């Protein structure tokens, strides 16, 4: 029988937590750039950077978050494209390095904003995100007006400038996570896996420009096979080898997988990366239904730990108790629905009955601890995007369909050895 008292179906839920996560990247762009913003406090104070800071990774995700809008009537067509020219348009004006993007920069000038004194340069982890984003928007459009046909060959030539080989430092087999023009390679990080960067791995091999060969995969991201080592976490098994210990947060089953479609994907050092990320998030959902650390409102109604906001600041939380500060973060469960659908929309239920304290005028606020009654109003663009793509992707897998569809992503993931049965 329908009744007020009666819950949202799965399908009414869904919409709702969408069209409100999409308003995040819509409503909420920064207005200059019309980029995603690092971060936004309905509260106001910005103790740690404003939000006029946009976000190249974060950017990527929001654009496949505003192409599930479009595709489902949110906004029109018309309006829709005329976003993608904004922020096409600003992407070739803003600072770049070495056909990369920074990190960040600020909205209103165009210019990088730096993370400490020498992160101030390219940033290919999160120019990997973005053009994750960009090549599902080329694919929408590919076919399309030819308007949306001039913007899809824009997208193109952004794409074929990133210099993926420049970042070998000096053809080395690995990619390394920064470059700057000023510090060079003093970063230093050579990016070896598992964690959350292997789309850039897969990028940098599909280039049809400045690609690497298939050994900047084999020996720098995989280290001849040492990413293998399976292994049990909470009783569960992992195949891989996580980089700084047994497992880590969340979202590094997502951030990878919202363009590349993990279902019936597998390769030289993993038989199938779905079975895997899917256990990741079990992994988490195991820890926090055992809850050794006693803390308020974890269990099969709530659960997931990644890296968000904290009580105390930011922290990459984790399945680990060491790591574990008694903050759930909502994009944790919920963009793991691809892998965990029961299981993340009971959390999503759940979280969506806790009303306006977590569930904001943008989707679900970043964190929250029950056990501190720490309940802020505040979001991420790297938390929020991830809940809208991969519901998204759950629902008609279109960020799959179309980053799959492009011919370069094929080439690159043939190159690498990754097989696809479904
Ligand atoms: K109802």
């Amino acid at each position: 029988k329908p009744s007020s008292a009666t819950s949202l179906t799965d399908d009414a839920l869904m919409d709702t937590v969408q069209r409100r996560t999409f308003n995040y990247f819509w409503d909420a762009a920064e207005p200059n750039s019309g980029l995603a913003r690092e971060r936004y406090h309905m509260d106001g104070e910005y103790p740690a950077g404003g939000p006029e800071i946009v976000t190249s990774g974060g950017s990527g995700f929001g654009i496949m978050a505003i192409l599930a809008g479009i595709d489902r009537g949110y906004v029109s067509r018309e309006e829709g494209l005329r976003r993608m020219e904004k922020i096409v348009g600003f992407l070739e004006k803003a600072d770049r390095f070495k056909g990369a993007y920074p990190h960040w920069w600020n909205g209103e000038t165009g210019h990088v904003q730096p993370f400490g004194q020498k992160d101030n340069g390219g940033d290919l982890v999160e120019t990997a995100f973005l053009m994750q984003g960009l090549l599902a928007v080329h694919q929408y459009y590919a076919e399309g007006s030819a308007e949306e046909k001039k913007l899809a060959g824009r997208i193109d030539k952004l794409w074929r400038e990133v210099d993926w080989n420049w970042y070998r430092h000096g053809g080395q087999n690995v990619l390394y996570w920064h470059w700057s023009p000023e510090y060079g390679w003093e970063m230093n990080f050579p990016v070896h896996g598992y964690n959350e960067c292997l789309i850039m791995y897969i990028l940098a091999a599909a280039s049809p420009t400045h690609g690497v060969p298939a050994a900047v995969y084999h020996e720098g991201w995989a280290q001849n096979g040492a990413i293998v080592s399976p292994h049990k976490v909470e009783g569960i098994e992992l195949h891989l080898r996580y980089q700084g210990g047994e497992a880590g947060p969340l979202f590094w089953a997502q951030y990878s997988f919202l363009g590349l479609d993990p279902v019936g994907l597998k390769d030289e050092y993993c038989p199938s990366y779905f079975n895997e990320m899917r256990n990741l998030t079990l992994v988490n959902r195991e820890y926090c239904i055992r809850n050794p650390k006693h803390y308020k409102g974890y269990g099969p109604d709530c659960w997931g730990l990644t890296a968000s906001y904290s009580v105390d600041g930011y922290a990459a939380h984790g399945p680990l108790e060491r790591d574990d500060r008694g903050v759930i973060s909502p994009t944790a469960a919920l963009s793991s629905i691809v892998y965990t659908p029961d299981q993340s929309l009971q959390v999503m239920h759940h979280l969506y009955e806790m009303g306006d304290k977590v569930f904001g005028p943008y989707g679900f606020y970043d964190a929250f601890s029950e056990t501190a009654d720490w309940y802020p109003k505040r979001y991420l663009a790297i938390d929020q995007g991830p809940i809208a793509v991969m519901i998204e992707n759950y629902r008609t897998g279109l960020l799959w369909k179309l980053f799959m569809s492009h011919p370069d992503v094929q080439n690159g993931l043939k190159k690498l050895g990754f097989n696809v049965k479904k």
